[PDB]
């Protein structure tokens, strides 16, 4: 697709089953997602937002499909105000910023 | 131009008579810059995402020029970690996502 930017660049992801909306952020290293299950082991991680850092629990390989482009990678879990799709999942499904 | 994503979409902007970097930013809304004087009326805002909530100072009709594209929109000032291109300002220079 192209996607223009005149409102919130909204996507339905599947991850675990589950459909949920999720922000294409050229602004974010990684992808973060609102609290939920995922196997595995994780390991800690900091992110830095507007306000400051939070703490999250980063598990790694793990498949998601982004508008319907499959993606296995990085996928970082907490108190994130809204599921972000992040630059190490966008580089993979092939996405570039054009003007 | 075309601007993959392996690292962060940083482009000069020239603002105010001022050149300064800033990330192209398709997660944000609005464009926020760090501490700047700008000329004109300004009211203040609270933005909160990730890590809470920050004030700035709002500024409407400031010109802009982005990777050599000029623009004009409302421009947000305040202790942001980093200069954000936001979605604002983005739309006006033609940016699209595309994969
Ligand atoms: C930088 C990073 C590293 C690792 C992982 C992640 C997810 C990373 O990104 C975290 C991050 O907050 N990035 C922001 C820009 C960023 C990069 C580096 C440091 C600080 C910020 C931005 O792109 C996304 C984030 C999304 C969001 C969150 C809560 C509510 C609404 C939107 N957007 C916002 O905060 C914007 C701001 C910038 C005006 N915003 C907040 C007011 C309401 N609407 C809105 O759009
Ligand atoms: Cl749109
Ligand atoms: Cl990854
Ligand atoms: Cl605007
Ligand atoms: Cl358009």
């Amino acid at each position: 697709p192209q996607i223009t930017l005149w409102k919130r660049p909204l996507v339905t992801i599947k991850i675990g089953g589950q459909l949920k909306e999720a922000l294409l952020d050229t602004g974010a290293d990684d992808t973060v997602l609102e609290e939920m299950s995922l196997p595995g082991r994780w390991k800690p991680k900091m992110i830095g937002g507007i306000g400051g850092f939070i703490k999250v629990r980063q598990y790694d390989q793990i498949l998601i499909e982004i508008c319907g482009h499959k993606a296995i990678g990085t996928v970082l879990v907490g108190p994130t105000p809204v599921n972000i799709i992040g630059r190490n999942l966008l580089t993979q499904i092939g996405c570039t910023l054009n003007f």
